[PDB]
């Protein structure tokens, strides 16, 4: 099985180590962050959004012993000095956020790990990968980053349009989720005034290059996408809007029957397709990078439309951060 370490325990961390749990391909095997184990072990226990942990946790020897397993936790501010080699890991999931070049993410090959997984954009040429979009494009890069889970979101969606109809040119807004970044009250965001407001009081605009960011996994829309955010105050689960101008007309039940085909074909569980009267709450837990709202969108006419996608940005992006790992072990 592969050997996997995660550096950093926030959100994603903790949604890519309980998500592991139930693949057989993969192993946990070590954790770091300035976190005790104790404190690890209640994070893993206790979560607001996603329930009690379905399995048993306990600390032994400044170890968690998860489901009977043995896990490492350390404490190292410097990636190199992990060791990640004397624990078996293979992969790193990197999920600090700190580490998005190459320079700062190859530390932990200089510790002994094999490949190295960004849970984020990268910040240099670092390649990235999106399931249903360009897994197939690896070649055996020992450093790699899963994008954002908002273009994971974006990406299958934009390549089942643009494969048949015709991608002219879009725009994009998605109704984001309250993440870990913003604040409870009015405080201070230097670098994004705008998300230092509280957040659970607020529609907030923000930036985002995810759609641009598409462009670089489907090198084909490459300058077609450009878009924007809102945070609003839910805990989690966000939705793509998608206004896309289309070179082939397309009926609205012909986009549908394109997505709904894709979902059960060749992007099956990475792209979703539903005709139910749903609401964000319904994709919590949701393991679908995109699932498409048939009934929400609208069309004005047969080359201009708007589609809509949810996504839970934990819990889909987290599960295919976990493909990634399994796919470059291939």
């Amino acid at each position: 099985t592969i050997k996997v370490g995660i550096n950093g325990f926030g959100r994603i961390g903790r949604i890519v180590f309980r998500a592991a749990q139930k693949r057989s391909d993969i192993e946990i095997v070590a954790i770091n962050d300035l976190l005790d184990a104790d404190y690890m072990a209640y994070m893993l226990k206790y979560d607001s959004t996603h329930g009690r942990f379905d399995g048993t946790v306990e600390v032994k020897d400044g170890h968690l012993i998860v489901n009977g397993k043995k896990i490492r936790v350390t404490a190292e501010r410097d990636p190199a000095n992990l060791k990640w080699d004397e624990v078996g890991v293979d992969v790193v999931a990197e999920a600090t956020g700190l580490f998005l070049t190459d320079e700062t993410a190859r530390k932990h090959i200089t510790a002994g790990a094999k490949k190295v997984v960004m849970t984020g954009p990268s910040k240099d040429n670092t390649p990235m990968f999106v399931k249903g979009a360009n897994f197939d494009k690896y070649a055996g890069q020992d450093i790699v980053s899963n994008a954002s889970c908002t273009t994971n979101c974006l990406a299958p969606l934009a390549k089942v349009i643009n494969d048949n109809f015709g991608i002219i040119e879009g725009l994009m807004t998605t109704v984001h989720a309250t993440t870990a970044t913003q604040k409870t009250v009015d405080g201070p965001s230097h670098k994004d005034w705008r998300g230092g407001r509280g957040a659970s009081q607020n529609i907030i605009p923000s930036s985002t290059g995810a759609a641009k960011a598409v462009g670089k996994v489907l090198p084909e829309l490459n300058g077609k996408l450009t878009g924007m955010a809102f945070r609003v105050p839910t805990p989690n689960v966000s939705v793509v809007d998608l206004t896309v101008r289309l070179e082939k007309a397309a009926t609205y039940e012909q986009i549908k029957a394109a997505v709904k085909a894709a979902a059960e074909g060749e992007m099956k569980g990475v792209l979703g397709y539903t005709e139910d009267d749903v609401v964000s709450t319904d994709f919590n837990g949701e393991v679908c990078t995109s699932v498409f709202d048939a009934k929400a969108g609208i069309a004005l006419n047969d080359n201009f439309v708007k589609l809509v996608s949810w996504y839970d940005n934990e819990t889909g992006y987290s599960n295919k951060v976990l493909d990634l790992i399994a796919h470059i072990s291939k």
